[PDB]
């Protein structure tokens, strides 16, 4: 399959598996407004400083439905079509 559901903290989200990017993504639209972020200075594959792009301010706790469990602290980016699952994450789960 091409997708991926797991909670990050206590929401659930689905994304594509992008096992080509180091870093995982999650568009605005699905961060919770509640969720601390900051503008971030990285240098994003694909993803120009005028997109404004922020990573979380905190690492998050993952989990998938097995209840195995690791920590991501991924960017979130508005105009973002899919959330995309990225090495940081793919890295510590059994696939």
């Amino acid at each position: 399959k091409p997708s991926l559901t797991l909670w990050l903290d206590d929401k659930m989200f689905t994304g594509l598996i992008n096992t080509g990017a180091d870093v995982t993504i999650i568009k605005l639209e699905d961060w919770p407004p509640n969720w601390p972020i900051t503008d971030t200075l990285t240098n994003l594959r694909g993803i120009g400083q005028s997109n404004n792009p922020k990573q979380s301010s905190k690492y998050l706790t993952w989990r998938d439905k097995e209840n195995n469990s690791g920590l991501i602290k991924p960017f979130v980016i508005p105009n973002l079509p899919v959330n995309l699952w990225g090495r940081d994450l793919l890295s510590q789960m059994k696939i």
